[PDB]
């Protein structure tokens, strides 16, 4: 089989960094589905996609922590984590060949260190989210995956918005806490919007 690989939060300062990968015995099955053309869909309709995936292919997620991606960002990027996460689940599905999405806009020398990493064939693209419908599909996994956590963060703490430094509501909401010197867990600290809001 083959395999395709991509993620949702990396760009987030609230909120887990979720990697995710899809194996399908039969792609023309996982197309009637509709993961081309996803997009589109809401968060509701998301999850019910989510679910028809798991049914019929092999799905393996992975969850890092804002508490742990704080400590592993102390001596890595978030890109290299990415990669390390990428191969963990390459090396759990084990496929023929597995297509990746590529955060940088060179893509050789991701496939290259995740070959050498994991001994299989890799091939990471240009968004390859839109290009292959295995990577879609990890897509919907890993946003579906991501927007529950999401959702039972904000029944936790309240509505932080979306968790990304450009939604207005998430940078009030993440300046009064920090002027509170008392900081919800799910905010990624070494996170550089973070950093220069404290210095502030």
């Amino acid at each position: 089989m083959k395999a395709g690989i991509d993620e949702a939060g990396k760009g987030c300062v609230i909120g887990p960094l979720v990697v995710a990968g899809v194996a399908c015995s039969d792609e023309d099955r996982l197309r009637k589905l509709g993961v081309k053309d996803s997009k589109k869909l809401s968060q509701g309709r998301r999850e019910e996609l989510a679910e028809e995936i798991r049914k019929i292919c092999r799905t393996e997620v992975l969850k890092v922590s804002p508490e742990n991606l704080d400590e592993r960002m102390a001596a890595k990027t978030i890109n290299e984590i990415l990669k390390e996460c990428y191969a963990e689940i390459i090396l759990r599905l084990k496929p023929e060949i597995a297509y990746v999405d590529s955060p940088d806009v060179i893509p050789e020398r991701l496939s290259r260190e995740l070959e050498e990493i994991t001994g299989l064939r890799v091939v990471a693209e240009h968004k390859a989210d839109e290009k292959y419908p295995l990577v879609a599909a990890a897509s919907i996994i890993a946003k579906v995956e991501r927007e529950r956590e999401i959702e039972r963060l904000k029944e936790k703490f309240g509505d932080f918005g979306s968790g990304y430094a450009s939604d207005p509501r998430t940078r009030e909401v993440l300046k009064e806490w920090i002027a509170s010197g008392r900081i919800p867990s799910c905010v990624r600290m070494r996170w550089k919007t973070v950093s220069n809001l404290r210095q502030k």
